[PDB]
């Protein structure tokens, strides 16, 4: 038997009222789906959310994919096509590849066909597939506010599980920040063929994500805990450390297939699902994920940070700079933009954000004792987030400055974080200029307006 399929990962069927606050569904199923990396959840029957669209009017740019095991690929990126003519080519592909009607190919067999086809480097399939955010030329699957919009479509518009809504609601600890972050606020939206598939590979800043299938043949996932991540990126080492040499940005990212009986091989624990049109499929913190499209299909997927992942957020751009990899976004930066929103937050998050804030003062506290003794004595004020994210990484580390940052007249607009000091330049340390967003007498009032709200 070439390919045993997983466990299947946990499937619930929230009634209307466990459905209605995603939020505290999530909190509540967590103790279960935390061990299994992903599940599936199936809405009550009647919440279904219209889809319409123009076939021959939504348009996008194709990516291609060659489908080999252990071969590198990138997440971020032809004349395009029409969702029309994508699905004929789609539907056409997967017709004359198994020489049956489409709906009559077994998932079992079309996931035995792609655990062969990957491993095989004789076959050189290519697939095709789409993938961005919404635009003017292809917007989402959820009804969105511009048009008259029908009765029903104006149901939907306020649902806590449209993916547009997500972000922008109170329990989500992403509800009130300014920075403009195009990836994490904003769904993907993923137009799949038969095979088309995604590579292993867990959120930035390891994020939730929540995946809906709009329409179409189902996708096939496999999903691994968080708390086995580095088991699972062990193994990849040993089987294609190329992936793991340094890249120069966030944009270059390597990610890989890889066959998950591999990892159950390894003792990595790896769970399955199938998730028809109509399902939601949500994965955990530092979750890794994998899978590929049965057929034709249409889904859209959005990161989210609840008040749980705060700590998690933390513990991850600290991996971030012992690894040197890019930051999406300065987690301290979105930590002190709701203290100073302290007013207006959900009282949960308050103490959440409160606590991850006192975190945050005593290591800034020591890092400061601790460039003081190297020498480091002048000092400024710096407004970090005027400068573009490029701007303000850590030479170093890569990691986005936000608290603090050590600068050198020699090196004009060079930065270093207060963990690389040394790494700056050869001009002695009392040349150099602790540069600051607050004073610690600047934060400590911010955190008590979060323990006051909070009460
Ligand atoms: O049965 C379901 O799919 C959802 S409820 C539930 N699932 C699980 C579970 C399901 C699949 C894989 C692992 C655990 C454990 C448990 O205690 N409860
Ligand atoms: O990537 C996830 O976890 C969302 S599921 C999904 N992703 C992709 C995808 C993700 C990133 C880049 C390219 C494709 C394609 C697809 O058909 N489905
Ligand atoms: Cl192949
Ligand atoms: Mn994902
Ligand atoms: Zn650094
Ligand atoms: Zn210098």
């Amino acid at each position: 038997s070439m390919f045993l399929p997983p466990p299947e990962c946990p499937v619930f069927e929230p009634s209307w009222e466990e459905f209605a606050d995603p939020f505290a569904f999530i909190h509540k199923i967590r103790p279960i789906a935390e061990q299994t990396g992903i599940c599936k959840v199936r809405p009550p029957p009647d919440w279904q959310p219209p889809f319409a669209c123009d076939v021959d009017k939504l348009h996008f740019t194709p990516r291609i994919q060659r489908l080999n095991e252990l071969e590198a690929q990138t997440r971020v990126k032809a004349r395009d096509y029409t969702l029309r003519t994508f699905g004929e080519m789609a539907d056409a592909f997967k017709s004359d590849y198994f020489n049956m009607p489409v709906h009559m190919v077994p998932t079992e067999l079309v996931e035995k066909e792609f655990w062969r086809l990957v491993s095989t480097i004789e076959e050189d399939v290519t697939v095709e597939y789409g993938a961005d955010i919404a635009s003017k030329e292809f917007g989402s699957g959820f009804p969105v506010r511009d048009i008259k919009l029908s009765p029903e479509e104006e149901e939907y518009l306020d649902s806590g599980w449209n993916l547009n809504n997500m972000p922008v609601m109170e329990q989500s600890v992403l509800a009130h920040i300014t920075a403009d972050i195009c990836g994490m606020k904003l769904p993907w939206l993923y137009v799949g063929m038969c095979f088309s598939s995604f590579c292993w590979h867990i959120e930035d800043h390891w994020s939730y994500s929540i995946n809906y299938l709009h329409w179409g043949e189902p996708k096939t996932w496999y999903g691994v805990p968080g708390y086995a991540a580095e088991q699972l990126e062990n193994v990849m080492k040993k089987l294609a450390p190329e992936l793991f040499v340094s890249q120069p940005d966030l944009l270059h990212q390597l990610v890989t297939i890889m066959n998950p009986n591999t990892l159950m091989t390894h003792e990595v624990p790896v769970y399955r699902t199938n998730q028809c049109a109509g399902e939601f499929v949500i994965t955990f913190p530092r979750a890794y994920h994998s899978g590929f499209n049965q057929g034709f299909n249409f889904a859209e997927a959005v990161n989210f940070c609840t008040v749980d992942w705060l700590p998690l957020g933390r513990q991850c751009v600290e991996h971030y700079r012992l690894l040197h990899r890019y930051c999406v976004f300065s987690h301290d930066e979105m930590i002190c933009k709701m203290a100073s929103k302290a007013d207006v937050l959900d009282v949960v998050v308050a103490s959440t954000v409160q606590k991850d804030m006192a975190i945050m003062i005593e290591d800034e506290k020591a890092l400061r004792e601790t460039v003081r003794k190297l020498g480091v004595i002048d000092s400024e004020r710096m407004d970090f987030e005027l400068l573009p994210d490029d701007e303000r990484q850590c030479v170093k580390c890569k990691t986005t400055c936000f608290m603090s940052a050590i600068s050198c007249s020699c090196k004009p607009g060079l930065l270093v974080c207060l963990h690389h000091v040394k790494e700056l330049c050869s001009c002695p340390p009392y040349k150099y200029k602790l540069r600051y967003r607050y004073t610690l007498d600047d934060l400590y009032p911010m955190m008590n307006a979060l323990k006051l709200r909070a009460e």
